[PDB]
């Protein structure tokens, strides 16, 4: 019954993590700049005591859906128009959302991004982009974006998705399912706990989605992943409260395996009903528990005007040193330098 | 007056993270420990340790940064802080056995052990370890002087990885030292990569070496049948071991895991044998000491170091060497599947 953890800020509470971001976009010069980074786990025990509190709650709610914070401060006027492209998106007027986006998130663990996620950028950027109606990547609007774990095919998958909502003018929903292991039966559990799945790489980690001068190397993991998937499994850990990891439209059963297929098929069908909405209002951040939901977007028309939805993203890490052999270096966020 | 270090250790520049506390500090922290007491029931009550990691945010700012910035270098030895507020007239003697050593005066030193160790993650215990306690006593217990435990006195605690067979095994070994009157050490030792042969390295990243459950989770005539599922686990883990590295990740910054009582090579994989015996050797050559007087308190990060502790004599007259002891793990959640439910902080338990 608290699967999603609603925190409405006060006007204090919302004033005083402007206050704290403000003070951030001052001494930094981006939001995942290495010196705020390595500063930002001290700086957000300067959020409200009463909001960590309850973050505190959410960070060891092992059946957390979402810790949704409502109501922080975003001035529409001084923010301007939505960019066109999220390459265009790290804007001056938009640095106070991001460094705030970062701060929340370290109270849950440590920010981290992907080299082959928008150029390797930790704070990204979800906004409609021309072209992408249709597609299955966080530009998208005419088309759902489908439900899934972030990064499902990835063992360095986050814990958290951190979703910052500047602007929703249609009030579009951000969709959310959980897995209750009772409505499957202990039969398909046994399955899904079972490595009989095949989990490929979306397509946000394509060359189609980030600058064509970022470098063909950084891409040949994210390739070799689509084209020989490790076996694995879609439930892990404690039968009565097991992590979930799977994507509605990058998984598949290993070959011949018609009752992992089977399964598959069972959970597809459960997760898609049990979907759930979560609307983003301007200053309306969430973190998705990404070991227990999935996640999407309902379907909306962009007007390409400049008004359109704009939320910023980031990944959270309960545990940074285990990528380790996945960064360039101990304080480097970036998964894929190495 | 607040101070903060790097002490080198061979050519471990980071090794050792030393933080003095000001006197200002120093009373911040036990003001805090105290406030903590009179709200909370226990060190290790779950009303206290759902608020632990938002309390240990109250401890002094300078702290807390140097702190963060030692749970962050993953090539740390100790962190070290040294100089908190330790009452030994109020303390009262160091009890004759751990089941005894839960005492209302030193309540106050569970609860700061417990708020430091929270800024590096979450605390847990071990069933079989002191009833599953999260806050542990190590001090000299009349009759264990040669055995091969934290109780231990005129035999050296023989170095290992803390849980060394377990992947649920601590991200760090936390110290509060009470009393300490004979400046009596723990030893430490990490890998210098650059001192042993790349091939040895190349050999101790496979998985071809069985690490076994140490004393500390082996079945006795007096271990109890309540954790009997445990125990299975154990006989599986001493009997059929599996295969396992004892180095992983990034080359540039390898963790280490390895108990020089209860590792061998894979059966018939010599080269594997001569690896392990030379990371052996290099250890125990490479081996330092860590001493805490009354008020110092120290993380060992557990994936980097093996540690253990140097012969004493103790006089088991209440004026012996006493610490409260706690596991910190960076991922609490990893655990469910051998904790009882969310909240709970003891490893196999269920
Ligand atoms: N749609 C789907 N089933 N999976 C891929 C979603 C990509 C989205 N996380 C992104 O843009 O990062």
């Amino acid at each position: 019954m608290t699967a999603i953890r609603e925190i409405r800020l006060s006007e204090p509470e919302s004033a005083q993590a402007a206050l704290l971001a403000l003070e951030c976009a001052q001494r930094y010069a981006e939001p995942d700049s290495a010196d705020f980074l390595a500063d930002a786990a001290v700086l957000a025990h300067d959020l409200p005591r009463a909001v960590r509190r309850e973050v505190e709650r959410a960070r060891l709610d092992d059946r957390l859906h979402a810790l949704v914070v409502r109501g922080n401060d975003v001035d529409q006027d001084a923010l301007g128009p939505t960019p066109p492209h999220w390459r265009q998106a790290r804007t001056a007027a938009s640095r106070r959302y991001g460094f705030l986006l970062v701060l929340y998130a370290s109270l849950l663990g440590d920010v981290v991004g992907w080299a082959t996620q928008q150029d390797g950028r930790v704070v990204t950027d979800v906004l409609p982009i021309e072209g992408q109606e249709d597609s299955q990547v966080g530009s998208s609007s005419s088309v759902e974006l489908g439900w899934h774990t972030e990064d499902a095919f990835s063992p360095y998958r986050a814990d958290y998705v951190g979703l910052f909502s500047l602007r929703n003018p249609d009030s579009v929903a951000t969709t959310v399912a959980g897995l209750d292991p009772d409505l499957v039966g202990p039969a398909v559990v046994d399955v899904l706990f079972g490595e009989r799945f095949h989990i490929r790489p979306d397509n946000s980690h394509l060359p189609t989605h980030n600058s064509g001068g970022r470098l063909s190397d950084y891409f040949a993991g994210i390739v070799e992943a689509v084209e020989n998937p490790r076996a694995v499994s879609i439930l892990r850990g404690h039968r009565d409260a097991p992590q979930l990891c799977v994507d509605s439209y990058f998984t598949t059963a290993v070959d011949g395996d018609a009752e992992a297929a089977g399964a598959l098929d069972t959970l597809i069908k459960h997760l898609g009903g049990a979907l759930y909405e979560v609307v983003l209002g301007p200053g309306d951040v969430a973190f998705l528990d990404n070991r227990n939901v999935v996640h999407g977007r309902r379907p909306f028309r962009a007007r390409f005007d400049g008004t359109d939805r704009w939320l910023k993203r980031i990944n959270v890490t309960a545990d940074l040193r285990k990528s380790r052999a996945a960064r360039r270096d101990a304080q480097a966020r970036v998964l894929g330098e190495a």
